[PDB]
């Protein structure tokens, strides 16, 4: 049954790229704590992070990010696969720029400020058709690569160079913004929001399954507590 | 006045194929508790079932099951005529093929998976044109027959071969689908359902008789009770 593929969840850990997994995870792939790991899915496309070792989030599970779940498109109760990839990358020349939808009131030069603190000491992977999320600067901003170096060999390196053309390009329909809501967005409510992945997962992620047995599932939930609590992100991030 | 019909009534037995009658039924039609047994009714149809011997369920009184009420076209208050038939059967090839009502979400083969299991150490009988009923595999499914070898000589042995062609035939208006709730899906309330037996058989099976007489039948009857007691499926039933 070709026992690779695993199911996905949510991660705990509030780093950027991190992938936790079980400590009889690594030693079948042979890969070290700072390996590279190529990962791919549907529309044909791969990516590129870094396997970080863990033996306190659970017994045999994989952790993944969001960052990368809408960037790779992937959701919820899917499978994915995972091999070690030794292949020495170097990046050389970058350009990224931002899309005209979280770029009101941001004037002048924008690259040699932010993104060169941010990349060092980190040695962040990327690869070709990628959109990543950067938190910081009092503000929720992204950037898109549209040509640079053939892919991959993109590794992040202070002597590496960077252009502009200054004509951003608009977002399509494909991908989704990461500036809305999601099951990291919700904070305190750990006991409670954890029925609702035993009740709602189920019927919304496994339809034909549903439309095959004869279980009834349940036509209505009621959230509770004083306003404010949050009983509107959570049905908003689990939709 | 021939006394050979009797009414028929609900049985309390759990079995499929079971019929139960009292202690002087089958001393005067010299069958054992294992014989063959021909039913007939409207329509100009036949059946056949296993006789089993009773001597708790009542004085005299032959219980009679759902799954073939509705199969042969019998109703509540209605006369039946037993009689043994020894007959010696043996079934050769058969071919069955469920409706296009009840296989949604069912893929690959489904006869040497669950038909096979449950036939042997039964040795059920069955007759032309029958849409028997079966409860398993986390389903309601059913099967009809529509060419096999000429009737009767249908018995089931495990080395009787089995064939499909692959294009399901739709249900018609004749007969009802036993998916929908009957008595037998009311449990607990034995004492209560006693009583609308007696105040609804009256003028629902014999119309005639109360547009013949005087008597008033009720124009009426509340149930009560909480939420989810099961009033709705009762009035469902009892129609
Ligand atoms: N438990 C929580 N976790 C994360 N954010 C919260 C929580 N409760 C409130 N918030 C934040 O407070 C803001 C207002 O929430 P609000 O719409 O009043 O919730 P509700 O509609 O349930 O009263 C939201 O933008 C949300 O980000
Ligand atoms: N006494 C009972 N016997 C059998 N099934 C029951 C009974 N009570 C409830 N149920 C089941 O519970 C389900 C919901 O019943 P419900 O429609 O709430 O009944 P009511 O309308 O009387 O409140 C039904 O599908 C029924 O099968």
């Amino acid at each position: 049954n070709r026992p690779n593929r695993l199911i996905v969840d949510e991660a705990i850990n509030e780093d950027n790229s991190v992938v936790s997994l079980s400590q009889p995870k690594m030693d079948e792939l042979q890969l070290f704590r700072g390996d590279t790991v190529l990962l791919k899915g549907k529309k044909r496309r791969e990516a590129v992070c870094i396997v970080l070792s863990d033996d306190t989030c659970s017994d045999e599970k994989i952790r993944m990010n969001r960052v990368v779940r809408n960037n790779l498109r992937v959701r919820l109760g899917d499978v994915i696969s995972i091999q070690p990839c030794p292949d020495v990358k170097y990046g050389k020349r970058i350009h990224v720029l931002p899309i005209d939808d979280t770029v009101e009131g941001i004037t002048g030069n924008l690259f040699e400020v932010y993104l060169k603190p941010y990349f060092l000491e980190a040695y962040r992977p990327i690869r070709k058709g990628d959109i990543f999320l950067v938190r910081g600067g009092m503000r929720a901003v992204e950037f898109k690569v549209v040509e640079t170096d053939p892919s991959p060999y993109c590794i992040v390196a202070p002597d590496t160079v960077i252009h502009c053309e200054g004509e951003p390009i608009k977002r399509e329909d494909e991908e989704e913004s990461l500036n809305e809501v999601g099951y990291d967005d919700i904070g305190g409510c750990r006991k409670q929001l954890a029925q609702i992945k035993e009740m709602v997962e189920l019927p919304l992620r496994h339809p034909a399954l549903f439309k095959a047995i004869g279980v009834k599932p349940p036509r209505g939930i009621l959230l509770y507590g004083p306003p404010g609590t949050g009983k509107t992100l959570i049905a908003r991030a689990v939709a």
